């Protein structure tokens, strides 16, 4: 009933085959969740799950630190620049001073993602600019 396959790529965006492993990773994150947080501390950028060209997913955890690696299992370490901490700050600002279709932190793109309506980036460029938010940690989307 390739309607499963077709549909899973159709709405879940994955394949009946490429599911288990994803979940296996789903499960690995939950767990090494408390650890990774502790291990990196407040350098701790944030953490997410990426895909491997081989079409497999992989849990990445990021540090606004420098430990180019770690001892945990299945956890890929990736040294970002800003830290979930610092990032939140901007978000205080992005709110302090608040087309802007909603802003918010996002560690995959190591910064606070500001969202605006096509034809609005001018809104944000502005918005963030009034917001007092250090642009290096901002990232207008549309």
């Amino acid at each position: 009933d390739p309607q499963l396959k077709f549909a899973m790529q159709r709405d879940l965006g994955i394949f009946p085959t490429q599911l288990p492993q994803y979940l296996q990773t789903e499960k690995l994150a939950r767990t090494q969740a408390a650890a990774i947080e502790r291990e990196f501390g407040a350098q701790f950028a944030g953490s997410w799950i990426e895909r491997n060209e081989d079409g497999s997913f992989k849990l990445v955890a990021a540090t606004s630190g420098a430990r180019k690696s770690s001892t945990l299992g299945g956890v890929e370490v990736r040294n970002v620049r800003y830290s979930l901490k610092q990032l939140q700050s901007a978000m205080e600002q992005l709110d302090a001073g608040a087309g802007v279709q909603s802003w918010y932190v996002d560690p995959r793109s190591n910064a606070v993602v500001v969202k605006v309506d096509d034809g609005a980036t001018d809104a944000g460029v502005d918005f963030v600019a009034l917001s007092g938010a250090d642009s290096a940690q901002v990232r207008i989307e549309s």
